[PDB]
Order: structure tokens, then C-alpha cells, then sequence
């Protein structure tokens, strides 16, 4: 999993980490085509406690593989400590939702969130809870292609850092801001909400409205509406990962067959 930095080609910035900025790149490898990556770079890695951090995060992603989750290409242990990933190399999902608007077909939609769900079943498999599913966490591939980004760059999972700039309530299931209770059926909550953002075209949830308003406005049975032109069958799914008791929510394969129909009976007009 070592790859030597010769073997770089560092570009543009994309962003910034907590450990410092993240770039996008090539990286030459050895005897193969060369790949388009995306590099997350420490800028105090000298301290060992910063430098076995940043290391952690490489050595999460390393556990996972799949298709709908960004990939781990290696890492460089050298001063200065570089993360080699996978590029994503349309950007954040936001932004590419912004732009098109209702341009995008109602077929494309129901595919990101199918896409997503078989990303989150995979991590259910695995017993790992994300605990920040939401649309600025996913990236996007190609036109017909969306991933989770990385785990460790991501606000506000388990073991991710802060950045300079709490928590993400408008996306979080009543149990998780009441009593922080994290658990696959938060995250099934979350996913309803990151749904109804890609239906939405990257429109955030509850606009105008203050964290401290939204678990009234839970308890009291509201939910957010349903988006212009979201098929019944699909907001009738949002509602149900939107069950106020944990234990009544579906599951993620549950989720994922459910949204293969809902993309079946769309692409069949
Ligand atoms: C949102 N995220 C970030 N948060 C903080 C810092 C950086 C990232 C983005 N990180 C990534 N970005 C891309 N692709 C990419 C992103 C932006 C742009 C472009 C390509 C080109 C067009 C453009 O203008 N910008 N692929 C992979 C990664 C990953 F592997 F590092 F995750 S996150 C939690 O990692 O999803
Ligand atoms: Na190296």
C-alpha cells in the first residue's frame, strides 16, 4: 500500500481537510494507465500523534471496497504524509445538482439513491455505522455514477476531526439529538433526508428553520414535503426510513430493492 511520490503529478486544489488540503492528481503507476486521484496532504504530520491520525484514516477506507465508495490507491509515509484516493472527477454532488437542476432526468435521480443505498447495505454488512449521511458526503463519478467520499474528511462520522467551523441536526433521527444514540437505523434516517436533498436538487433540508425548532416539529409528526415531481412510490419510501421508533425503519437491502422497482417503473415512462 506504499507508493512513492515521484509517481505524483500534484494539481489543482479541491478542497480543504482537516489535516490540510486535499488536491486532485495523477499518479503514474507502475506498468498501468495512469489514474486520475485525489490527494489528501497533512500539514503537521511531524508530530507522531498527528501523523498515526491521519494514517488511521487511510487504514479505514483500506477495510472497504466497493464500487459506490471511494477507494483507497495508498498512501506516503514520507514527510510530508500523503493519502492517495480515487478521484471522483465531476466534484461534490451539490454543485452537479445546482447546475442541472430539473435538466436531470427523474431516471438519474433514482439512480443516485439507488447507487447509495448499495454503498450503505455494503457498510451494513460490515456493521459500520456512517453516522453523517448526507448529500454533501457524495460525490460524483460520471454522469451515471455517485460515491460516498471519504469517511475521514467527512464533518461529522465517529472518528473523523473537526474542521475550524457542530452537529448536522436537520439530517440526524430524533434518538441521535436527544439522547446521541447512533446506531444502521439513524443512518436509515439520514439516508431518507440525503434522498429527499438529490430529489430536491441539492436543496438543503428545513431552510429558515432553527435546530432547536426541528425535534418539535418531529415529535409533532411533520416531515419534510414531498419534492416537485418525486414519484409517490419514492416520498412513500422517504416516509417510512422517517419512522419516528427506530425498530419500525427498513433496513438498507430493503431500501435498495425498493428503489431498483421505483427505478424500473420511471425508466419504463
Ligand atoms: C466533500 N468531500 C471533501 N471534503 C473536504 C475536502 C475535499 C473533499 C473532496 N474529496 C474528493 N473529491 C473528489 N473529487 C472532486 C472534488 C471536488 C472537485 C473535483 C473533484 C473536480 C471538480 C471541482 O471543481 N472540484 N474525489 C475524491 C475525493 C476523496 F477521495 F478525497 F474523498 S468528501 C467528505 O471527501 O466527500
Ligand atoms: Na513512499
Amino acid at each position: 500500500y506504499e507508493i512513492q511520490r515521484e509517481r505524483i503529478e500534484l494539481g489543482r486544489c479541491i478542497g480543504e481537510g482537516q489535516f490540510g488540503d486535499v488536491h486532485q492528481g495523477i499518479y503514474m503507476s507502475p506498468e498501468n494507465p495512469a489514474l486520475a486521484v485525489a490527494i489528501k496532504t497533512c500539514k503537521n504530520c511531524t508530530s507522531d500523534s498527528v501523523r498515526e491520525k491521519f494514517l488511521q484514516e487511510a487504514l479505514t477506507m483500506r477495510q472497504f471496497d466497493h464500487p459506490h465508495i471511494v477507494k483507497l490507491i495508498g498512501v506516503i509515509t514520507e514527510n510530508p504524509v500523503w493519502i492517495i484516493m480515487e478521484l471522483c472527477t465531476l466534484g461534490e454532488l451539490r454543485s452537479f445538482l445546482q447546475v442541472r437542476k430539473y435538466s436531470l432526468d427523474l431516471a438519474s435521480l433514482i439512480l443516485y439513491a439507488y447507487q447509495l443505498s448499495t454503498a450503505l447495505a455494503y457498510l451494513e454488512s460490515k456493521r459500520f455505522v456512517h453516522r453523517d449521511i448526507a448529500a454533501r458526503n457524495v460525490l460524483v463519478s460520471s454522469n451515471d455514477c455517485v460515491k460516498l467520499g471519504d469517511f475521514g474528511l467527512s464533518r461529522y462520522m465517529e472518528d473523523s476531526t473537526y474542521y475550524k467551523a457542530k452537529l448536522p441536526i436537520k439530517w440526524m433521527a430524533p434518538e441521535s439529538i436527544n439522547f446521541r444514540r447512533f446506531t444502521s437505523a439513524s443512518d436509515v434516517w439520514m439516508f431518507g433526508v440525503c434522498m429527499w436533498e438529490i430529489l430536491m436538487h441539492g436543496v438543503k433540508p428545513f431552510q429558515g428553520v432553527k435546530n432547536n425548532d426541528v425535534i418539535g416539529r418531529i415529535e409533532n409528526g411533520e416531515r419534510l414535503p414531498m419534492p416537485p415531481n418525486c414519484p409517490p412510490t419514492l416520498y412513500s419510501l422517504m416516509t417510512k426510513c422517517w419512522a419516528y421508533d427506530p425498530s419500525r425503519r427498513p433496513r438498507f437491502t430493503e431500501l435498495k430493492a425498493q428503489l431498483s422497482t421505483i427505478l424500473e417503473e420511471e425508466k419504463a415512462q
